[PDB]
């Protein structure tokens, strides 16, 4: 019968997609890696992100991040877990990208303003996809969300970031990471 | 924290979540067009790490389906952009078997691919210098691969299944000779 | 001026297209990889071959491999060297699926066996891409090559292989093994 | 056997191989569109990894170079395919760089970004395993970044030039500081 939703969520066994959402089993593709990332060059996740949005038709995509994130810490700390360390070093940009932000924050409080950067700057990477482009340019319904799940809280009033346009795209992420600047 | 890491193609249709009897936590999830283990992928080889350094996982389950939308595409004939780059993985593997699947009938060939894919992505985890690492510095890593029959509700033990390099060699070349009967 | 010959050759410090070909300076597109591969999934490469095709126009693709050649020898060896294992996995999938032909040689020859095999099954892949695909079927001329040079004897008269079109690729990759299965 | 590895872009125009005044068979070289390391990119770590650790390399040099297609796409509005992917890399380091880069003329800036670029790669260079392990072993390993101005004819050291992490970042920094004069 056809799904309308896809999610990409992280790895970290976080963002059962399944049991968060509780909308109509069948109706929902889910991707999942390490940091919920969707970088410029990887087939792998700009593939479903094809299938999903060209062939299976959605009108949805939700990137979840999460809070007390492995990749995050992980992209934070410095041990050198091998291949991780690569798809990391792109979460570490991001780090840097906003680093005068995060610069000045109780070190705790670090890990859980990255998450939700992150959510902001993965829907930025969607959104700027030829896939993306391609389909709202042709006129073809799509919208983007980015959502920060807390186990404690759940999904937190936050900055979401909302894009059904190149347009909107822009006003949102910066809107998004403007919200976030603010202590 | 979790023991199994599942290996699932995108469709939506393969809820292994519930299907196994087992657990959520207890659960680590890749999901991807075709459910496929690409030599030079660094986003599924990356939760693979995580799952077999990080976490010390000892159960990698790769679980193929019936008609899959993946497999279906990778014998269609028509171009649909960066898709058919990740699926000519699938058509090499394809022509690999391509004999066996001539002997064989048009609508059928769609689900022997499917079981040929899961051995085919096994055989791939396990020669990861990941996989073949926790071998050898002796970390319990076993390697299943499973078709989940759709149509009839249950899943299916293909019988690839490996805890070594040597237990790989045996499970494929045994799996492949044997889905030529 | 612009380019009109792109060539892929074997980061072995080998093909110094610029030398081995000889023909004006400044027309050469060059990549060069670990045993001049061209993978479904490769960014890298199949960026260069669409700025050659889509943008420079290109209307030749010479790839190239030699003989004794890093690549192929750390392929066919078993030495974990890290990354570049992965990358060889590709190579050692094309031995395995010539398996019987190069199982029935003086274990010398079977590396130069196994370089020739190899710049076929590039064609093979390269041929397979959307970008050519694409290119061809939009009557634009491309043309595609296989040849392998050797240091002592320059370029093998071999079964080179020749492309000019979907249907020709077939014929010519299947003469090609065809060719180099007879002992 | 070879003591540098060369990375440029495919542009066609930097031709290093004589350019230099040092030799072929003593060069190593790998060239790619808009001359780049990226962090998740197999086909070029791959050179880097058999460079430092097959053949231990001296010197990895990253040359960049004026006019080049590669930017100038970047910064081009227009779709290319895959080669967009690619190419937002480079975006990425465009906006990282805005401010900067607003302060300057709009023909100036395809230059501009062409060094940026280098220092970017550069830094990308030194943050991976590979070279980082390198210099843990204390491996002699220096990494180098130029820009060729077709023009004048003449390279160009950008002095971007690093021999550990440490040398990296002042190197870098220095190099970001310096390109905002
Ligand atoms: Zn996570
Ligand atoms: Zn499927
Ligand atoms: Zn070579
Ligand atoms: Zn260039």
């Amino acid at each position: 019968q056809t799904p309308h939703y896809l999610w990409i969520g992280c790895s970290d066994s976080r963002a059962p997609a399944e049991k968060l959402t509780n909308l109509e089993p069948g109706e929902l593709f889910v991707h999942r890696n390490v940091a919920n990332q969707v970088i410029h060059t990887d087939f792998n996740c700009l593939s479903v992100v094809q299938y999903a949005v060209d062939v299976l038709k959605i009108e949805h995509i939700i990137i979840c991040g999460h809070t007390n994130c492995g990749g995050i810490h992980a992209a934070m700390a410095d041990k050198d877990l091998g291949l991780i360390n690569n798809w990391l070093l792109h979460i570490r940009d991001i780090w840097f990208k906003h680093g005068h932000l995060l610069g000045k924050l109780s070190p705790e409080k670090r890990a859980d303003m990255l998450t939700k950067i992150n959510v902001a700057e993965q829907v930025y990477n969607l959104g700027r996809t030829s896939i993306v482009k391609s389909a709202w340019e042709r006129g073809q319904k799509l919208s983007l969300h980015g959502w920060v799940y807390d186990v404690n809280d759940g999904f937190l009033v936050d900055q979401g970031v909302m894009a059904t346009s190149r347009e909107t795209l822009e006003i949102s992420y910066r809107n998004a990471i403007a919200r976030l600047s603010i202590l």
